């Protein structure tokens, strides 16, 4: 995308995913306007249903620059705010695994049952077992298309870096943890993720891919680095009737470093929100096989 010129000024045509143009227009016209004002442009927005490209006119190059870093910060703004429609995940969930979380699961609910909170609608579906790296929202195709391109871009890096190679990673899910700060009042308990020597190589893989996604724009860093762990309950989950959570005190104590056994990490996804696969795990946009 580079500045044109017209007779009497200047013009950039951007490609903005209709999504966002309600932000850039804002309340009855005032975010449009005033950026039109701070800069000395204008920005046509495509009529709806017509589609095209945004403009941005005006006398000066750098004007017309200024509305576009404005723009980009008030899209990204706007991006943070959307709903994700996309997660980039690794699927952890070979029938060892889902062998050992069902056994799990049966043993919590044969042995915790009398704890406050706990039932057996608070656990994972085992073929859905993954831990995920981040998540996006990804608001058209151009969108979609740009994920899948940075996706496979990861790929070579990954190997390049020798983060994973030939085969994958093989690593272990072993030992139970919760992020709050009472045991009592659990929400999310989560299985953790180690390789044999406590190797680095998995947490630099992944944040390698959250690098590559956030650099693209298409993903928000939100923490420092990627926690190594899956889901395994829930009570978001909970189908029988913080008064959501339980108390974790006795699994934790019974079943902390409960071992469900190693895992080959072969491939990597960019997963779909809402559908599933065949597989019974979620629906594939794309994914990269090592």
């Amino acid at each position: 995308e580079q500045i044109q010129e017209t007779e009497n000024g200047y013009k950039l045509e951007l490609e903005i995913p209709s999504a966002y143009y309600k932000y850039i227009i804002g309340k009855k016209g005032e975010t449009k306007k005033r950026l039109e004002n701070e800069t000395r442009t204008l920005i046509k927005i495509p009529g709806h249903g017509r589609e095209g490209s945004v403009v941005i006119s005006g006398h000066d190059r750098q004007g017309i620059l200024s509305a576009k870093t404005r723009l980009d910060l008030l899209i990204e703004s706007a991006r943070r705010r959307q709903p994700f429609t996309h997660f980039i995940s690794i699927p952890v969930n070979s029938q060892p695994i889902q062998d050992k979380f069902i056994e799990f699961k049966d043993d919590v609910v044969r042995f915790c049952s009398g704890d406050r909170g706990v039932d057996d609608t608070i656990f994972q579906n085992p073929h859905k077992l993954h831990l995920t790296i981040g998540t996006m929202p990804l608001l058209d195709k151009s969108e979609i298309d740009k994920a899948k391109a940075v996706l496979q871009q990861c790929k070579e890096e990954l190997i390049a870096y020798d983060y994973i190679g030939h085969g994958g990673i093989t690593c272990q899910l072993r030992g139970l943890e919760y992020m709050n700060d009472d045991p009592g009042e659990v929400d999310v308990l989560y299985a953790k993720i180690q390789l044999q020597d406590n190797s680095d190589r998995l947490q630099c893989l992944a944040d390698q891919l959250v690098n590559g996604f956030c650099e693209s724009g298409l993903m928000n860093r939100e923490h420092d680095r990627v926690k190594l762990h899956v889901t395994v309950m829930n009570t978001l989950m909970r189908k029988d009737p913080d008064r959501e959570s339980f108390d974790a005190n006795n699994i934790l104590k019974l079943y902390g470093d409960y071992d469900f056994g190693p895992y080959q990490i072969n491939t990597i996804h960019l997963s779909q929100r809402y559908s599933t696969s065949q597989d019974g795990y979620y629906a594939c946009e794309d994914k990269i096989d090592f």
